[PDB]
């Protein structure tokens, strides 16, 4: 009858709000508390919410939260709780090729957590960080014999000849060793990096809480465009984005999610951890770690500068706080729609999705206002 | 892996052309010939392409096709060839109720056709237009004696309360005969007459191949548009449409069809026909038969006419020109990649189906061009 | 000093007209008529036009002119004709097998041309057209065995699951032969066709000049739009692009070239030839010979007709015709400023090349107007 | 082959930013932080890149440095530590005519600085700013007895009949004597000026840090806009530009130089620098040193203020902060992909620099954030 012949019988949908394309073709230079994701149709508990996320090409994590490479961040406890709650962890590079495989190794030979990230002989997936030097070469090597199952070619601007160079020695030499190949912002240099051959990209430049980089050399972009610009252009190749830098919160979670990114990774957010390196210490009734860029002067030691160092207030543990995360992720997927993340992007990509621009009195308003005091418990 | 988890593994489709909703929101008053529809891609036969087509709420065609209620178009012959080969036909009511009392009769008793429209009884499906005017009621009512399985309201403005009261009285004494309404070019008429309580809308005013209604009273619209829009409007509530004038060719009945229209209804294309009312002629060695506007002095023999009268070229058989009109309709579905007329909508209003424009010289080089002499053989 | 280093020496350009890219941006649906491109700077003479033009990715020509493979247009004759004069031809398939190959024979064992178009054996190249059913395999055997240097699936529309499989099955069995794939018109096809494994795309649907395909599916994009998405698509992957339809002249071949076609093929323009098949007859004082499309009925002989037969008058021998189009391609790239094609491409890319639109009056301006009676002579 | 025949060789670039044409075009009246430079390709290393400018149409410099002509920050000492470190700096002219020509004299007659700026006898460079009044001729006079190289005239507003006749008098008595106009934010100041025959114009209006001009006359123009305009119409006669005002970091003199700048002119980033005028002072345990805007009332001292009186703090020897300037300079070109400031503005003029706006979140997110306390050190 007509109720199905006309369309196929799906009811019609009355369009309201902006798809990524028509939100992102304006050109504004937006950021994550520009805009809001508009709500959609429920019919599904959010505990169904599947989070599987893919790094790299060949790998692919139960949960899409990654640690930053960063000597006040990640090392081997933070990558072994990263593992076991369903992420994964990057070791920093800013100490000797043997430390870092000592601690790559730590990882991969420790011994419920159905989430746990594991490779094929049931090890837990590490990952870590090299640079695009000549001296780097031999560290690779070094996390090579460790078991290494990943590693990110560690740079503030990605596109250059010399980190081709080595994405091209290392898969001439490890051809079975992913590559995660950034940062970048534009489509440009994706078109670089992938016509390299990296499994993965690394999407960000002057949005991080310790980056002073736009300030400094007048270079960057906007968090939430480089994402879903980089992300677009990747898609077309099948290689993953994940989204590094400028995340306070998990709504920037989602919404990173949301405009084409398959993983997020953090540094602040995950900062002052209990797995975090170093030792807490006090200041005015505070308890406070340290968390510093890692092209700080202090993190180095004319030297041109692109990062502070600074301190962070105590979170507790990854392995409370991590389940938090991922909770919210699910409530927000729920909230528009979606029973997974690959929903998600579908959505978004297929125009279903739909997003609305934020003005400084909206960001107000959706903030906590009118009140004389209050707490806030996250969980 | 990646390669599915990114976006659900359906291969990016690389953005090219205007959709529906854009195309008409630029209210350049857009016609037939005015776009094309872009190809998309092909994996099934033409012949498996299927055609099914609500001519109203309740009522179902396996073909599009329906006959316009005209004095030089359909009668009771006309209706059968329609009912037979798929389609339906409108008795006129330019003559007597009894005489009309009589077509629908003897349409109803006829007695492979594999396509062939029958109603529940396994009798061929008929039906009849009416006035909005008083008398009308009586024609009505032999109409309802003789069987008659649907009734259209005859009016060039259907949006006045004569039709909205004739619509109330028909639904009150006839809960079971489905009624079309209109002509309606417009959103606000369609809201009209579907509130009223219409099965379905008829869409056209000003594009009949006989109609000098604009150059007259100045009011009608392009048939494009208003089929695009009136269709939109309608599929809000599950009302077909029933693109009535302005058809020419195969094309745009698949342009009617692709724009939201359910049903195409066709005045000049079936004229001249064997089964069309009237004898032929002969004119310089061409033969012809009658054709004229409803409206026009002659049909209605101070009078503002609204038509005009003219004769058209032989064209043969209906048993041969429908199924040339279904082939094309098949072919062009399968050119644009949909497997039904459905889903051709279905893609149309969910932005899949792309269109463009077309200036007038691409016009002239889609048209036979360059060519000192040629002739034209459809089939 | 200032003169050179405020911006390296180069002195500003004025901004004035349209890139390709804004061109085609507005979604008006244009043609080669509906608009001109604008002169530049002129240090060489005429003659220092380099033509040399990528058939596909691994067949080089020195003219970018192609015979379409047609009944009426390309046999032995043509295509020998087509290679000597530094082009190429494609030998039609409607004929047996046998037939082909032997054309395809004779073209390779032929016996001043310094453009002529020859392979690594000295032997004149030659091409041919197969369709995507299971008979056209045994066929294309054949043409391998006769030395066709490179073949062309022939359908209206390419973008098909069969063209596919026979693009794949060729590649298996017959990896060095060069393949042809189309027609396409949009930039969806094009990827589903280059991920095929495609060496070069055909692009043209709905603007021969025997073709009514528009008119009876509804489905076709204008010229010159469909050549710069599908060449701008195929860029992308090096896959070069084959203008095909819509030429009446030799603007159109220099439009169609700078819009990002590496070749161009004719069939209207090169019919009524010498070396095309058929013989001369006479009308009304007038020598034509016979063009018809390959899917009008007459080609063929329910069935639907895409095409039209008719005549075209006579144009002398293909050796005079082909180095006036030569001529003129060659002053209309010193006109617009272009040592060569490949530099045309690369600023119509680079922006520097510019357009301008023509409306109705500016077409008839252009064309000669204001004289009681005149005489053409195009050479 | 087609690798290279389609367009050339030279692998395309996906689109992605504005151009500075684009940017500057939608009439929002930017600055410097409103927007960003898009990263580019890097194949070089950043000591390789090439900061000589040219102050005027015959003065070229190693370094796009310049200080300004202020009380509180250009004196003797001043100028001879810019031409030292590759710069140049203006002696005020708040002082009697004797005093500014002795100070001329002690910059010309001073005796490794690879990067020295120096004249044709190996002396180092020196400029002096004069007023639009009859006596600042008498001035002139002696500060071409004292060896100047260059002189600007100082005035908020350079577009009036004072200043085009002081000109054409340079001109007549001092044919060899550069010549600097402004200052000037619209492209019709910048013709009469060039008109008149200046040799270089200062660019800015309302942007500096002691300036209160826009809020008491209501006159005046968004820095980066004006920076970009007036560069933009000066390029086409050959005619260099300093930018002036807004500097507060090395990213705005990069996004200056970006925008069509080839010098900028810093006033309260040199301030408080032990070669600036002046003697340190303590407040709340913070050292200090005087600066104060030329129109302010203690600087003239009914009187109308144009700029306020304050202090900053101290930034150490310019000895050592110029030599951080280059170097962040040079990175950023690095960052941008060019390997000298003359391809920098090529590259903008030409398209190929993108940039992309900055939201007011967009802003916050690229400085320091999500930070209980930090330090910058920049160097
Ligand atoms: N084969 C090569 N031959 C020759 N020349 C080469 C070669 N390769 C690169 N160059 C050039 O030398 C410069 C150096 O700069 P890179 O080594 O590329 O690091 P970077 O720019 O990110 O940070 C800046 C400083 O921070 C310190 N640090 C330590 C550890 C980790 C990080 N990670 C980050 O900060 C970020 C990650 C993501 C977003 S930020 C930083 C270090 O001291 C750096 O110098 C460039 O010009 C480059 O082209
Ligand atoms: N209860 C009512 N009480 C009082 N006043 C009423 C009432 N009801 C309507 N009026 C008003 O009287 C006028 C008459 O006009 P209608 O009867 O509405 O027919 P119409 O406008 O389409 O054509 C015009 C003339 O053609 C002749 N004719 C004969 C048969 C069929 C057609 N079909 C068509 O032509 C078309 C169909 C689709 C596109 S064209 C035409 C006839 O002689 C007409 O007068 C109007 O003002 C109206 O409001
Ligand atoms: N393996 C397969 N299994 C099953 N079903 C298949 C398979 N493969 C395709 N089908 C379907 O069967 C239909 C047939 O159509 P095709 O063979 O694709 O040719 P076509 O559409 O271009 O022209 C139309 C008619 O002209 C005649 N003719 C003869 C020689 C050359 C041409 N060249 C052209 O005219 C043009 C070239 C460029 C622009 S025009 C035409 C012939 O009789 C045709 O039927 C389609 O539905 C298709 O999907
Ligand atoms: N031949 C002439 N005959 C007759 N009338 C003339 C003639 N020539 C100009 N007038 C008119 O008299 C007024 C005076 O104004 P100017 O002398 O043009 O200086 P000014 O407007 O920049 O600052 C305002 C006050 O600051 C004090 N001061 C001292 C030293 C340096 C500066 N430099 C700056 O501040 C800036 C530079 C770049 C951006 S700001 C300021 C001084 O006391 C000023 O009066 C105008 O109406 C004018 O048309
Ligand atoms: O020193 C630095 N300068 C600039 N960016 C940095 C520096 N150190 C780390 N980053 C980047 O900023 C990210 C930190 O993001 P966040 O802490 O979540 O805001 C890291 O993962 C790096 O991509
Ligand atoms: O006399 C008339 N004046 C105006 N419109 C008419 C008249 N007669 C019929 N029509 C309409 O025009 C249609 C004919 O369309 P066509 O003959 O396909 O061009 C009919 O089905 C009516 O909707
Ligand atoms: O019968 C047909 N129907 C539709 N298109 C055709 C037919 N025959 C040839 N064509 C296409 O139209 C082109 C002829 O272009 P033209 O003769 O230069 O205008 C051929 O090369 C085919 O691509
Ligand atoms: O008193 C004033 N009123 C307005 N502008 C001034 C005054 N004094 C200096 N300026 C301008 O402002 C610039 C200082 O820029 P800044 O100190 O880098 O922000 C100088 O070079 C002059 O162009
Ligand atoms: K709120
Ligand atoms: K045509
Ligand atoms: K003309
Ligand atoms: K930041």
């Amino acid at each position: 009858m007509a109720d199905y012949l006309i369309s196929g019988g799906t009811s019609y949908v009355p369009d309201d709000g902006l798809t990524a394309q028509q939100l992102f073709n304006c050109g504004d230079g937006l950021t994550y508390n520009d805009f809001l994701i508009l709500p959609g149709y429920i019919d599904f508990t959010a505990d169904q919410v599947d989070l599987t996320s893919a790094l790299t090409k060949k790998i692919t994590l139960k949960t899409p939260l990654v640690s930053s490479p960063m000597d006040t961040v990640t090392e081997a406890g933070m990558a072994i709780a990263m593992a076991l709650t369903g992420g994964i962890g990057f070791i920093h590079h800013n100490c000797t090729p043997e430390f870092q495989a000592n601690e790559v190794r730590k990882v991969k030979k420790y011994e419920d957590y159905p989430l746990a990230s594991k490779d094929a002989k049931k090890q837990l997936l590490c990952g870590a960080a090299i640079g695009t030097h000549e001296d780097d070469k031999y560290r690779l090597d070094l996390l090579a014999q460790a078991g290494v199952d990943v590693v990110v070619l560690d740079s503030s601007q990605g596109n250059s000849i010399f980190q081709i160079n080595m994405i091209k020695y290392i898969k001439d030499k490890y051809p079975n060793l992913q590559v995660i190949g950034g940062n970048v912002v534009t489509a440009a240099q994706a078109k670089n990096l992938i016509d390299a051959g990296v499994d993965a990209l690394r999407v960000g430049m002057g949005s991080g809480s310790i980056c002073i980089t736009q300030e400094v050399l007048a270079c960057g972009r906007p968090q939430a465009t480089a994402v879903y610009k980089v992300s677009e252009y990747a898609r077309r190749f099948g290689v993953p984005v994940i989204a590094d830098g400028g995340i306070q919160n998990v709504g920037h979670i989602a919404k990173a999610l949301a405009l084409g990114a398959s993983t997020v990774m953090m540094g602040s957010l995950l900062a002052a951890t209990t797995e975090a390196p170093g030792e807490y210490f006090f200041s005015d009734g505070i308890r406070l770690k340290k968390y510093r860029g890692m092209g700080s002067l202090d993190a180095m030691d004319i030297k041109v500068a692109q990062g502070v160092s600074g301190a962070v207030q105590d979170k507790g543990s990854i392995h409370k706080f991590v389940p938090y995360l991922i909770a919210g992720i699910q409530h927000s997927c729920q909230d528009i729609g979606a029973k997974s993340l690959t929903q998600v992007r579908a959505m978004m990509y297929s125009g279903e999705l739909k997003f609305e621009k934020r003005t400084s009195s909206a960001q107000v308003e959706g903030g906590v206002h009118s009140l004389h005091s209050y707490e806030k418990r996250l969980f």
